[PDB]
């Protein structure tokens, strides 16, 4: 029922939904695993518009059997013709981003991974978040660089990052490992205070020495739309907006 035609990315593949017109479908061959698929079938009941349609889970491990899109938002800003994407399509991709975040969120589901590669761009403009529910840390939160908490505030600051990057059309923080990445980072917002720093984590307040501009990095960005960047980019997870409110902030 499905012919694998190339392979992308478990491992991706494209293949041809043979018993329903050989249209092209995305084949993703991968207790908690149990689980976790029950999730991904429940998320998909509510059919959300932003996040990729699960068309079929087969056993024989298992093959995920999702929508396929053309591509992704990487591919998507090398194409943009310059000066970039038009200011009104980054606020709109962005609601959209949101809008899946906070179904998942409201879901207690955390993407974890949330990058450029997998938020998928449809032949229509939509956003669609994939590779979720189942190496590089430029879009990796603070609090997860430094192993100490893991809840949902880790997506926004992957936002966060990627809304910089429609802008820049270049990831924001370039990191090279933990340590560097996290250096990158401080080294635009700055040294959080001790008072926000973990205090279990391996890596002190004192291993880094202030914040710039942000405007200097990411030209462009409305005073809202900088508002909204910053409460993205907020190093204490408890101090970061959520996708929920960020789906109300002014900027939209
Ligand atoms: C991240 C990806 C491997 C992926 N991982 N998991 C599911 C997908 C998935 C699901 C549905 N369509 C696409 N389309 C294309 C989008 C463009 N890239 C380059 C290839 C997959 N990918």
């Amino acid at each position: 029922q499905y012919e694998c035609v190339a392979e992308i990315g478990g491992k991706v593949f494209k293949a041809r939904d043979l018993k329903n017109g050989g249209r092209f479908v995305a084949l993703k061959r991968v207790l908690s695993t149990i689980r976790e698929v029950a999730v991904l079938r429940h998320l998909e009941t509510f059919e959300h518009p932003n996040v990729v349609r699960l068309f079929d889970v087969c056993t024989v491990k298992l093959t995920l059997v999702f929508e396929h899109v053309d591509q992704d938002l990487t591919t998507y800003l090398d194409k943009v013709p310059e000066p970039g994407v038009p200011t009104e399509t980054i606020k709109d991709m962005m609601f959209q981003l949101l809008r899946g975040l906070d179904f998942l969120h409201s879901h207690r589901v955390v993407h974890r991974d949330l990058k450029p590669q997998n938020i998928l761009v449809t032949s229509s403009g939509q956003i669609k978040l994939a590779d979720f529910g189942l190496v590089t840390l430029w879009y990796r939160a603070p609090e997860v660089l430094l192993q100490s908490s893991y809840a949902t505030p880790v997506d926004l600051w992957s936002v966060g990052c990627i809304f910089a990057e429609m802008f820049r059309r270049k990831p924001l923080f370039r990191g090279s490992s933990d340590v560097d990445q996290l250096g990158k980072i401080l080294d635009v917002i700055g040294l959080p205070g001790e008072e926000d720093w973990p205090r279990d984590v391996a890596l002190p307040r004192q291993a880094f020495h202030s914040a710039q501009p942000i405007e200097k990095f990411v030209t462009d960005i409305d005073e809202l739309g900088k508002d909204l960047l910053l409460k993205c980019l907020t190093f204490n997870p408890a101090k970061r907006i959520s996708a929920y409110s960020a789906l109300s902030h002014p900027y939209f």
